[PDB]
């Protein structure tokens, strides 16, 4: 066999210690077992967070994990006897750090440029927004979805403009953009993760200021 990578959820609440695994060998069904746990998370940085127990072979987690810094773990555990060799080639130890959504879609620019071309036909693609999530990218956590929030100004009327939801690039979706009538838009674009979820998905909001040139 070995250890089927056991998965453990990000930012989790122990009370750490956490059991997870009691790696134990035949040997010490023999010969009277010393356990330690080698690789980053372990002994290297971050400097002590799984431990096994040296005696009982009890793996363990002391803290919270989180994502954004280590996603993984690889882990091997090592089995010695008395003299400091090892009895048993040490065993890899997968721990995937389950993720949760702990973060908002973030956007890159707290405010956006562009501009269209005054009377533009409809399909046009002003400019290209974007917010992401540091997310697991794979899961409705990270996936965003894009959509305006609102239109500054509403003149010749709203709903004037629209970004793919998926995407970014915002696009004129109706005719009469009137340099005279309006010369500057400033839209206000909002992103959110969880695919839209409307509670579920957090979201951030970032300004299109589109502009009409000549
Ligand atoms: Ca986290
Ligand atoms: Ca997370
Ligand atoms: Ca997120």
């Amino acid at each position: 066999w070995v250890i089927p990578p056991i998965n453990l959820p990000e930012n989790s609440r122990g009370p750490f210690p956490q059991e997870l695994v009691r790696i134990r060998s035949d040997r010490d069904k023999n010969l009277s077992l010393r356990y330690s746990v080698t690789g980053p998370g372990a002994d290297q940085p971050p400097t002590g967070i799984f431990i096994i127990n040296p005696i009982s072979g009890q793996l363990s987690v002391t803290k919270p994990l989180d994502r954004e810094l280590i996603a993984r773990f690889h882990l091997r555990a090592h089995a010695v006897d008395i003299n400091g060799n090892q009895v048993e080639n040490p065993i890899d130890i997968v721990i995937n750090v389950i993720d949760m959504n702990d973060n908002r879609p973030e956007f890159l620019h707290q405010v956006w440029n562009g501009s269209v071309p005054e009377g533009s036909k409809p399909g046009t693609y002003v400019m290209t927004v974007t917010a992401i999530d540091a997310d697991d990218p794979n899961a409705l956590n990270g996936m965003l979805r894009y959509r305006i929030v609102s239109q500054a100004p509403s003149t010749p009327s709203p709903n004037m403009f629209t970004i793919n939801n998926e995407t970014g690039d915002i696009i004129t979706v109706a005719a009469g953009l009137d340099r005279e009538k309006v010369q500057q838009y400033t839209l206000i674009i909002q992103a959110t993760d969880m695919e839209g979820n409307p509670t579920y998905g957090l979201s951030n909001t970032a300004t299109a200021v589109i502009t009409v040139t000549d």
